[PDB]
Formats: C-alpha cells, sequence, structure tokens
C-alpha cells in the first residue's frame, strides 16, 4: 500500500499510473538501494583498517576484454558544451536556450529537495518536452524555449536520499526511483518521437554494483512501458575516491545504456576528504589550491579520459579559460558551466581546440595512471582566508537551500551541496588534525573556528541585511556548526538537512 504524504497541477504528475509505476520500481529495487548503503558502510570499515581502494583483481577480465559502450544517439556526439541548473520553471528555460549542446536539469546538488520542487521540477520538464513550459514575469514577459534546445538531461538525487512524502507500506520511497520514475514515465515516448530519448546523470556512484543497479532499473522501466533495451543513455558523474577505482567496470554494468563519463571538482574532493577522514597524513591544504592540476585530480581526469575513450564513450570535463583549455587539450570531449552566460566562454575554447563532434579518437595511449597517483595527498597551504570561506560559504549554502533554493549565487559564484559539503569537510578536519593550522601559525581549534563564524555571520548580516533573516540562517548555523563539531562525519549535509528541511 502506497501512501502519499505531500500536500498537493500535481495530480497530472502523480497520476495512478504514474504512481503504480513507482511503486513497482521501489517493489522490485530499493531493498537493493538499502543493501548497497550497507554495503559502503562495511567498505569504510575496510579503509579505516587501512585497506584502500584497488583496481580489482576479480574483474580483471572486464578490463582486458575489447568491447565499448552501445552506439550513442546522434545527440550525443557532440557535447562540446554542457550547462547545469535545477529544475525551476525560469531556470530551465534559460539553460534550453543557453546555446549549450546538453542541458542536465538537476533533482540533485543544485535542487533544494522540497516536495513542491520535486514534482514542480516534473511538471516543468513535462512543460518543456511538450514545449509549452513558459515563466511569466509580472511586467508582462513570458520566457519560452527556442524551437531548438539544448538536448536534455535530467540527474535524480542520489542513492543515499528518500522522498519522505511517499511511502510504500510505511517505507519512504527512493529519491532517485522518484526522480528518474516520473520523468521516465512521462517524458520517454515523447523524447523518442522528437528524436531524443530518456537520459540520465548518474550521482555520487562508489561501486560497479550501484551502477548495476542504475541498468536494472533501466531493463526494466524500459520493458515496463514497451521500448526496447537500450534505449535509455545514462552518463555516469565518476565523483567519488571509490569511482575512480572502478571506472571500467562501471562503464561496463551500464554499457548497453552508458553515454560515458563526467569529472567533478568539489563532490570527488570532498569523497577523498569522506573516505579518509581517518587518515592522519590526508590533510588538505585550502580547497581553493586543489585545482585539476594537482597530481591526484590530474590523474583522475586523464584516467577517465583514456577509460571513456578506450570504450568508445565520451568523457565529459582567465584561469577558467586556461582550465577549459587544458581539458581540450587533454582530451575531454567537452566542458560544463553552472551559468548561462559561460557558455560563450567555453564555446570559444572547445570550438578552437575541438573542430571534431568530439575526440573520443583520443586514446592517450602514453599515459599510465597508478593507484599511487590516485590517491597521492595534495600539498598547499591552509589559509585564514580559506577558512573563512569555508564557514560563510557553508552557511549562506545552506540557509539558501533550507530556503528553497539549491542554486546560490555566493560571492558570484552558483553554489550547489558539493561547495557546501567540501566546505563544511574542510573545517571539521581542520579543527580536528594536529597539522590543522592556519598559514600564519595559529592553530585552527574550536574557539577559533567559533570566532571566525561569528565574525562572518556579521559580515553577512552586512552584506545581506537583517530581515534577509527569515533566510533560516539560524538553522543553517546550528547545522553546519552541528556538522563541523560532531566527531562522527555525517556522509551527507543533505540527509540531517532533509529532516528539517
Ligand atoms: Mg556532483
Ligand atoms: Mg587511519
Amino acid at each position: 500500500r502506497v501512501t502519499l504524504v505531500g500536500e498537493m497541477a500535481y495530480n497530472e504528475i502523480l497520476t495512478p499510473e504514474a504512481l503504480s509505476f513507482l511503486k513497482e520500481l521501489h517493489e522490485n529495487f530499493n531493498e537493493r538501494r538499502i543493501e548497497l548503503l550497507q554495503k559502503r558502510m562495511k567498505k569504510q570499515q575496510k579503509i579505516d583498517a587501512g585497506e584502500f581502494p584497488k583496481f580489482l583483481e576479480e574483474t580483471k577480465r572486464i578490463r582486458e576484454a575489447d568491447w565499448t559502450i552501445a552506439k550513442l544517439p546522434k545527440d550525443l556526439e557532440d557535447r562540446r558544451v554542457e550547462i547545469t541548473g535545477p529544475v525551476d520553471r525560469k531556470m530551465v528555460i534559460n539553460a534550453l536556450n543557453s546555446g549549450a549542446h546538453l542541458f542536465m536539469a538537476d533533482f540533485e546538488d543544485s535542487n533544494s529537495p522540497t516536495w513542491e520542487n520535486a514534482i514542480e521540477g516534473q511538471i516543468n520538464l513535462r512543460d518543456a518536452v511538450k514545449g509549452t513550459i513558459s515563466h511569466k514575469n509580472e511586467n508582462g514577459k513570458e520566457y519560452r524555449l527556442n524551437s531548438k534546445t539544448a538536448v536534455l538531461i535530467v540527474r535524480p538525487r542520489g542513492w543515499h536520499l528518500e522522498e519522505k512524502h511517499m511511502q510504500v507500506d510505511g517505507k519512504n520511497m527512493s529519491g532517485s526511483l522518484v526522480d528518474f520514475g516520473l520523468y521516465f514515465f512521462h517524458n520517454a515516448k515523447a523524447l523518442l518521437e522528437k528524436g531524443s530519448g530518456p537520459y540520465f546523470y548518474l550521482p555520487k556512484m562508489e561501486s560497479y554494483l550501484e551502477a548495476r543497479l542504475w541498468n536494472d532499473v533501466f531493463v526494466f522501466a524500459q520493458k515496463y512501458i514497451g521500448i526496447p533495451n537500450g534505449t535509455i543513455k545514462a552518463t555516469v558523474l565518476l565523483e567519488t575516491i571509490h569511482a575512480s577505482f572502478e571506472m571500467d567496470e562501471i562503464l561496463y554494468e551500464l554499457k548497453d545504456h552508458s553515454a560515458g563519463l563526467n569529472c567533478g571538482r568539489w563532490d570527488y574532493i570532498f569523497s577523498f576528504l569522506k573516505a579518509f577522514r581517518n587518515h592522519n597524513e590526508f590533510l588538505l591544504p585550502d580547497r581553493a589550491q586543489v585545482t585539476m592540476t594537482a597530481p591526484f585530480m590530474r590523474a583522475y581526469s586523464l584516467k577517465v579520459i583514456q577509460t571513456c575513450h578506450r570504450r568508445n564513450a565520451p568523457a565529459i570535463g582567465e584561469k577558467v579559460r586556461a582550465d577549459k583549455e587544458r581539458e581540450a587539450l587533454d582530451g575531454h570531449d567537452g566542458t560544463w558551466v553552472a551559468h548561462p552566460g559561460l557558455v560563450p566562454v567555453a564555446m570559444e575554447v572547445f570550438n578552437h581546440i575541438m573542430k571534431t563532434p568530439n575526440q573520443i579518437f583520443r586514446k592517450r595511449e602514453e599515459i599510465h595512471v597508478t593507484e599511487k597517483d590516485l590517491l597521492e595527498v595534495p600539498v598547499g597551504t591552509i589559509t585564514e582566508e580559506g577558512l573563512r570561506m569555508n564557514i560563510s560559504v557553508g552557511i549562506q549554502y545552506i540557509a539558501s537551500w533550507l530556503s528553497g533554493r539549491g542554486a546560490a549565487p555566493i560571492y558570484n559564484l552558483m553554489e550547489d551541496a558539493a561547495t557546501a559539503e567540501i566546505s563544511r569537510a574542510q573545517v571539521w578536519q581542520w579543527i580536528r588534525h594536529e597539522g590543522g593550522k592556519l598559514n600564519d601559525g595559529r592553530n585552527i581549534t574550536l574557539e577559533l573556528m567559533e570566532e571566525l563564524k561569528e565574525e562572518e555571520l556579521a559580515k553577512i548580516e552586512r552584506e545581506i541585511g537583517k530581515e534577509a533573516k527569515k533566510g533560516r540562517f539560524q538553522e543553517a548555523t546550528t547545522l553546519f556548526t552541528n556538522l563541523v563539531r560532531n566527531d562522527e562525519f555525517v556522509p551527507f549535509l543533505t540527509l540531517p538537512g532533509y529532516e528539517i528541511l
């Protein structure tokens, strides 16, 4: 028995037919999802005991074999620029019209997972696929879609999140299955008719078994609505240290439904810190100093490019321009932006270096990335500014998120949950580490964190105003403080955040 708990046009997405499909998703796959999350806890015990991720002996055959992913649709051949944004009505239109080749419509990191956002998200995407989506201004303006838009790709919540507003026999539904299920149900056939398809961005996976789970979901889904296997195309965000040792295996489990991999910065550095948080030598510098040229991040990107291109799949990626230029020269088939205005920038670099639709033919045969290359701790300094930035951005981001805005322009960077995660994670680590000391020599202590926290909160109230306040800063501050003070390390701030959201 299915219970719908949230307040309620929502009837049009939550139809008995759509819900019957979600119920079957749940009965088939939720328990496996929970099992895999339990396997993560077990793996953490092994890592804590000194057993690092490794290239698995058990899957050597997959790695030696000469298979490739299934053939990509034409609209996934050239992915030079992708833009990311939440499933907010106005942002969906701006992103689709941005000139990006693809738009990753986000239910995950840049989306605050309110019930309203989760279902309005689906309404908005349904209207976008139909062409009826519009955003009305009070001044009369009403934005609509170009007749040719960026290709739509959806990112659902990761496997650790639940949708507490629908239950099956009292057990919360998987956020992943809900976000994927409703978009698939309502749009797969229309997407096919316009010559595209149901495409996904799969986040935060830690194991190929988690890739298998997605694959099994796709198989069931296609069968359920009666379209052929191999029609769903999913790009995997290769964004956890665990996954860097299972890239090939991950593509393999998904091979009939694969559109390759994508590299990140913050979720990946977060993952690295979280996994090795009990290892004393894995102390990190200011996150700003941990750039894509840091040796372990370089090894990561190159291994993604080499693995993807080997399986005939895409590998998606002033200082911004140097950065994109490095990605193109290295062999990435495309790159990401989080704002409409930065498309031209990204577009220019890739149009100059990558005149071919992609560069999957670049095998990067000459490089060899070892396990040690992947694990090498980055060296730099920890700085008063970096510590103030971590505190300020963490709190402002969490206030924004509790206020229902998961895409937060802070110090004009478009920030998402991964920014806040690395922010809280660094402060948590620096307070604790014996080496957790500012550049000037000051010990990073609870007292200093607290005193710096007060000053930043004074500064925020000055930039934003007393009334803004209504932005749930009290709660954001409390949560951030609990996150950095708790010795246990909550796996994701959205876990406690979801409870109080
Ligand atoms: Mg991410
Ligand atoms: Mg240790």
